[PDB]
């Protein structure tokens, strides 16, 4: 028969396994599936590790999540249409669960699907090549359980390796003279490390917002944030100041674009991440900034130069889990032969049409509605349940307004599931005081 | 003609270029040489970076050196026989220079040799394969200057990528519950980060000795060290306690094998490094612990399954720079056809003979004399100057006794060059008080 390689057992890889299992449960013949995962367990970014830099086997540490991390959007926006919160938890819960609670939810679905046996854990993909004549990809991997490098062939490769793990780490004048810790958001683990310290966060997106907020919540003496161009602009607490871009640092002091200065103990670069695919030749290698519409990906998925090489989840994310499902189901239907792809020139013209719309977006609302409309297109093409994109959009709108209202209070609010209609119930403790991050303490 | 790939422009790679240039200066025809270096400049481990984890291009950070690092052995033990300290510095200096001063020395030789133009910087080796019929290696690299992956063929590959950059990072019960920083020695940058903090160093070799010592010198409140089996055993200062192995950690406290405990702010794993060659297939991939005599390396250099694949500097190090020269000169003479290699079975028998001697070593003296005798064998086979191994051995003996005498004072002592006979002169400031690490301040 035919063979599919899946790189990664995070949400996207797991969605891809779930897609095939769902078809198989309803009598479809499916390919052989091999999912290569470098970590010891599934969950991707949702799997926490204390490790930083490089893991015990010498691979770059994948994990960017930190202690005390909670859902940064309404859980109702990322609900699986085919495995509801009601089915998983059997009661209502808060709209903004800690990492461990959503990890439990993600695992719950693939536990139920019985797909764990497709996965080869502790295995890092090292190289991918393609042979024109056989139409096969050769995938070379290192099995760290046995310290052995091996290669197998596959008809399709689905790259679900993520793009929020390889840091974008810009130098600033004087980092080599500064006496405090300099790290990337990717290396941030326990905010208690910065208790009673004066912290600088460099950046103006979610990592800056949230890492700064954890430092606040867990007793940092002061937060300073700085932006390259656009301030985050929220009303910050008393001990937080937002400044224009860092110019330089000396042994202990940071100097900003406006000529102001601050004594700081540590610098956290919240400067985003790179799409980094060291295991790909240029012929297969997506090169893009973090955005809603990278080019060369037909339906945001199929590599236009070789559409038997697929990318999942490589867009920037408003939607997340149910976008990955939408992608995984479309990918599956194409691999099964149910949906055929057009010719390259047509794929290129359509990708460019999406790009032109992408380039016009200005407002947050335009941006999540763009991605909503992309997902609507995918879900209409397959048997993934066509859920209510418009109502999810309205939830995202409400969340944005909650964050404006109170950047430290938005996680206390409650939203209705668009899959089941059940309202989320208030959490037992306000976010700011909910110091314990465990699944036990939350439930 | 013929082509040689060299992986890395650290001391070993540079030694390899210097070896060929030295032969060429005296009329030898030499191969085309391409040295691939992932960093932006030469020097290897001696090139300092503030970066930790992964570099700006997404490659694991190579650098393990930290602020305030000085020579941990007498400089007279690592002198180049073909480029003396006298020639480079034109006067005597201390026996234990800061990193920047020996970097200057290393660069000085290859500046004089004019070999920089062989090197392709910002280029990471990604894969190596070998073709039986052509007898060529295919070396695939990523050029980060241009974001392009390319492959070229070579008759020989000399792997000079080091083995003190990929950390050995063991888990200890509770690391995911501890509130302070957990890092490896590889990530240690500025000891001022730990000023007034209670530090734990895990390990009992050079990284534990020296990182603990920097923390001491730069005002850590206390140092705790712990050993897996053998204590370091030096007489430590008042605020330093050596303990048996860490058993576990809670939110702020470490618990040891003897039942004792200590509140700690940060944990630094000084637990060594891995030989990690992700760019090699198993057919070419050396698997070894850090030791004086890994197997499968004929004359400690030639991969016994394919001796056109060479490893430099993969032994544990008492000797360093002039061992790498000795290796590089032997490698060069074999590549030039001046020295022929015996058959595999003979290579295996001889490697095993070295191993049997290696396995019997117990004392520090036995260990550096073993490596001395290995180097004597290499230097006698080529035109590298046959320098006085016995006197270098006696210097190593004297250094060991100086460290016993005073683990914070040994860097104040002076030793005679075995290349020129000139005595090192006392430094202007005692190590403990010499807070400034610059080349300027030292000279
Ligand atoms: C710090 C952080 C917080 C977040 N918080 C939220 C949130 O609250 N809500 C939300 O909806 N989204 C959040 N996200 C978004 C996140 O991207 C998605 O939730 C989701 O994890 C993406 O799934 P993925 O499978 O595409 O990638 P990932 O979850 O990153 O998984 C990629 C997988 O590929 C594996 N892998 C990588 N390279 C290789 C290789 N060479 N060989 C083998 N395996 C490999 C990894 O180990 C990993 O398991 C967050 C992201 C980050 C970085
Ligand atoms: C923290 C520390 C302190 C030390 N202090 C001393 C001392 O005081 N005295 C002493 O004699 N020795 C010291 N050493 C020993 C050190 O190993 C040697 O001095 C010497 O640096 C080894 O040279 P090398 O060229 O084998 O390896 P390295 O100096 O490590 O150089 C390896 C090179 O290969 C490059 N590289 C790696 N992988 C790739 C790739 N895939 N593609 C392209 N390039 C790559 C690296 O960027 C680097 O330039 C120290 C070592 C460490 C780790
Ligand atoms: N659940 C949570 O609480 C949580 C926490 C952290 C992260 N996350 C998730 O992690 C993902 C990534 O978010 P992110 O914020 O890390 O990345 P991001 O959204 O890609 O944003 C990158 C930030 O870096 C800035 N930047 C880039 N280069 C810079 C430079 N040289 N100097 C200064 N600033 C620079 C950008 O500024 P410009 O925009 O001006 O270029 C932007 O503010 C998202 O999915 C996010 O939701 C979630
Ligand atoms: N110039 C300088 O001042 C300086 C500073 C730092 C490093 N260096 C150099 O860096 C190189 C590496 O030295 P290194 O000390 O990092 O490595 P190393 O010499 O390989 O020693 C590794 C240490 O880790 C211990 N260890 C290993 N696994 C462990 C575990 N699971 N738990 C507890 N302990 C464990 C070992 O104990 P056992 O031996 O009991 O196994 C040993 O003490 C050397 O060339 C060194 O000179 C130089
Ligand atoms: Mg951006
Ligand atoms: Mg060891």
């Amino acid at each position: 028969n035919t063979r599919v390689a899946i790189i990664g057992a995070g949400p996207c890889g797991l969605a891809q396994l779930r897609a095939f299992q769902s078809a198989a449960a309803k009598g479809a013949a499916i390919p052989e599936l091999v999912c290569f995962e470098k970590q010891s367990d599934w969950g991707g970014m949702w799997n926490y590790t204390w490790r930083t830099g490089v893991d015990e086997h010498g691979e770059p540490v994948h994990g960017s999540m930190y202690r005390y991390l909670w859902s940064n959007g309404p859980k109702e926006c990322l609900e699986f249409a085919d495995y509801t919160f009601d089915e998983h938890f059997g009661r209502p819960i808060g709209s903004y669960p800690p990492r461990e609670v959503l990890w439990d939810y993600i695992k719950g679905r693939v536990e139920k699907a019985g797909v764990r046996d497709y996965i080869r854990f502790n295995t890092a993909v090292r190289q991918v090549s393609y042979d024109e004549t056989s139409g096969l990809f050769s995938v070379t991997v290192q099995d760290h359980s046995n310290n052995r490098v091996y290669t197998e062939t596959f008809d399709y490769v689905v790259n679900a390796c993520g793009h929020f793990s390889t840091p974008n780490t810009p130098y600033f004048e004087g980092f080599e003279r500064f006496g405090g810790r300099v790290l990337h958001a990717h290396d941030f683990r326990d905010a208690l490390e910065f208790k009673d310290k004066d912290i600088l966060v460099v950046g103006s997106s979610y990592s800056a917002e949230d890492i700064g907020s954890q430092c606040y919540k867990y007793g940092a003496r002061s937060i300073t944030s700085c932006y390259r161009s656009a301030p985050m602009g929220y009303q910050w607490p008393q001990n937080w100041e937002e400044k224009p871009l860092l110019q330089r640092v000396d042994s202990d002091t940071a100097w900003f674009a406006d000529g102001s200065h601050k004594r700081i103990d540590a610098i956290i670069l919240c400067t985003g991440y790179q799409h980094h695919f060291p295991f790909l030749p240029d012929s297969l290698r997506l090169i893009t900034e973090n955005r809603l519409w990278p080019l060369k990906l037909y339906k945001g998925i199929f590599w236009e130069d070789n559409p038997k090489f697929l990318y999942l989840g490589m867009q920037d994310q408003w939607y997340s889990f149910n976008m990955f499902d939408a992608q995984a189901w479309y990918a599956r239907d194409v691999i099964l032969g149910r949906i055929s792809l057009p010719g390259k020139a047509e794929m290129q013209a359509e990708n460019q049409a999406w790009r032109e719309r992408e380039e016009k977006l200005q407002t947050a609302q335009e941006m999540f509605e763009f991605q909503g409309s992309y997902i609507q297109h995918l879900i209409d093409a397959t048997d993934y349940p066509s859920f209510d994109i418009q109502a999810v959009n309205e939830t995202f709108l409400a969340w944005k307004h909650d964050k404006y209202e109170d950047i430290m209070g938005y996680r206390n609010k409650c939203y209705r599931s668009l899959m089941t209609g059940t309202l989320a119930t208030p959490h037992h403790t306000p976010w700011l005081d909910a110091l314990d991050d465990s699944l036990e303490a939350y439930l």
